[PDB]
């Protein structure tokens, strides 16, 4: 039983990433990762993506990756890699531009991805029973909770709900699109 090579890519990559911040400190690994923050970075191609690979704190990376790995998990086994590349890549993009345009640059983790994955999966399992992928109610449950978390901020987090939303956007659609 284990994890596909996208889903655990990922979640050892963060990890690293999360040791380089306790070792280096935030900012400096934020000065190589962030989403362009100078206009003289604007072509570092990188920086539109691995904002998403930082953390924070214990609860972010704790809570994303535990979503990371069963959402992205799932999707990977039943609808294979290809597929939960693209659905984080959108979303990372997506996510990941509103949250600059509304709060600048300075942010960062797998919220926008675990969103979308979370939007695919619920709807998807709503629209297409028989695909095999669904949200179980139990997790819909808690989900809307971490979701009111962020909303009412009673859980302080990097990105803004604005941001929390073009990821969940991001997922609704692609599940839409898949079950037509
Ligand atoms: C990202 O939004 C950070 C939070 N993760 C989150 O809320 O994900 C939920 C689970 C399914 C999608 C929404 C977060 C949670 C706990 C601690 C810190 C940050
Ligand atoms: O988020 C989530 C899903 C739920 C959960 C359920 C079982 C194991 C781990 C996580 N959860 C969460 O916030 O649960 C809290 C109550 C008990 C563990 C933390
Ligand atoms: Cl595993
Ligand atoms: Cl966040």
């Amino acid at each position: 039983e284990r994890a596909g090579p996208v889903t655990w890519v990922m979640m050892i990559a963060c990890v690293v990433v999360f040791i380089a911040m306790q070792i280096l400190g935030d900012q400096e690994v934020m000065l190589w990762l962030a989403w362009p923050f100078d206009p003289t970075l604007k072509f570092e191609f990188w920086r539109y993506f691995t904002h998403a690979l930082m953390h924070f704190s214990l609860m972010h990376i704790l809570f994303n990756l535990l979503w990371w790995w069963y959402l992205g998990g799932a999707v990977e086994k039943r609808l294979g890699s290809g597929k939960l590349i693209v659905i984080t890549l959108i979303s990372a993009l997506l996510s990941g531009y509103v949250q600059q345009k509304f709060s600048g640059p300075w942010f960062g983790g797998l919220s926008g991805v675990v969103y979308a994955l979370m939007g695919y999966v619920w709807l998807r399992g709503e629209r297409d029973p028989q695909s095999g992928i669904y949200l179980q109610r139990g997790l819909i449950i808690f989900a809307l909770i971490w979701i009111v978390a962020g909303w009412f901020d009673l859980f302080g987090m990097s990105m803004a709900n604005g941001a929390h939303i073009a990821g969940l956007a991001v997922g609704l659609a692609m599940a839409f699109v898949d079950s037509l």
